[PDB]
């Protein structure tokens, strides 16, 4: 089912998968990605292990309140409170939360400031609050090292940004463009299927009322200060960090580093995976997340 949930001065679109009596699993997408960034088929694979899976559209994506950022600015504090508002909207006290990419940054903020709402934490395709990500994009482009000493974003990420700057006319061209972006980001380490990703994007576009433009408000976000990383030493819910082996945005050992900030963190690595969700990795991802959520309950 779906519902619109209130969160301060925004309304958030949300839907679910599985039995509402099973333990709650909240999926938190990356930057500028609506609910439909989590493929329906992945959400079902997870739900069919014994979970009530809930996903939603961040503000400025999908069917959630969309606004001129400059007139009404927000940060990760708001994004995290919004995730908790979705839990409120579905009557959920504590949830297994899963943060992907920019969403892993959000879930670190949840863990720090809404820790009481967590059964467990899972993060993937992401990195620690002490990683100055935006500054690091700037540094890699100028050939400077990162101040954290871990790998910055790699060539496929940059290639993906250059594609996004190229023009697409009409729905067919937009979908093709988006799929080419994902193909770049996913790499060749695991089987990538263009037809499936095209369908996922067609659904994402339909969900946005057929509008072809990607969300863009999240490019105006400012990251939490790196001082917040130190506070993760006080997190006590079971934490799982998943490293995609060939992640071009957050390469190894970002995952190991993120796990090293949280005393309850364990690290897993999906062989061959890039920064995308082809159905080739839905089985492996669901398996490790399910095993984690079971041990926390
Ligand atoms: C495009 C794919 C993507 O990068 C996937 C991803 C991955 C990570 C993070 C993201 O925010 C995001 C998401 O990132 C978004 C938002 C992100 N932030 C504002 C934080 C960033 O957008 C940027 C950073 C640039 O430095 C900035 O560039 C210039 C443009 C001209 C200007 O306005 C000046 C001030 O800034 C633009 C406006 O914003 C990237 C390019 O897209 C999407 C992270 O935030 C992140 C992290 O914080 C720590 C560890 C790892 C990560 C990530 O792996």
């Amino acid at each position: 089912s779906e519902r619109i949930v209130p969160s301060g001065d925004v309304e958030l679109w949300s839907d679910d998968f599985g039995d509402p009596a099973d333990p709650a699993l909240l999926l938190v997408m990356g930057g500028n990605l609506s609910a439909l960034g989590w493929p329906d088929e992945f959400a079902r694979r997870l739900a069919d292990g014994g979970l009530h899976v809930i996903r939603y559209d961040h503000r400025d994506t999908g069917r959630s309140t969309t606004r001129d950022f400059a007139a009404h600015p927000y940060g990760f504090g708001e994004l995290a409170a919004d995730a908790v508002a979705v839990l409120d909207g579905w009557g959920v006290d504590r949830a297994h939360v899963v943060g992907l990419s920019m969403g892993a940054t959000i879930t670190q903020v949840i863990a720090l400031d809404h820790h009481d709402r967590l059964s467990s934490l899972t993060m993937l395709l992401g990195g620690g609050l002490d990683i100055d990500f935006d500054a690091n994009i700037e540094r890699v482009m100028r050939g400077e090292p990162t101040l954290d000493g871990l790998p910055g974003p790699q060539q496929p990420f940059l290639d993906a940004l250059a594609l996004m700057n190229q023009p697409a006319e009409g729905r067919a061209a937009e979908v093709a463009k988006r799929v080419s972006k994902w193909r770049i980001l996913s790499g060749t380490g695991v089987p990538f299927d263009d037809a499936e990703y095209a369908r996922w994007e067609e659904r994402a576009i339909d969900h946005a009322g057929g509008v072809l433009a990607e969300p863009y408000a999240h490019y105006s976000l400012t990251l939490p200060p790196p001082s917040r990383a130190a506070e993760l030493r006080e997190v006590t819910v079971p934490t799982l960090v998943i490293q995609a082996e060939h992640d071009p945005i957050a390469p190894a050992p970002h995952g190991k580093h993120l796990a090293g900030l949280i005393p309850t963190a364990r690290l897993a690595e999906i062989p061959g995976m890039g920064h995308a969700l082809p159905s080739s990795v839905h089985g492996p991802l669901a398996e490790v997340i399910l095993a984690h959520t079971r041990s926390a309950a």
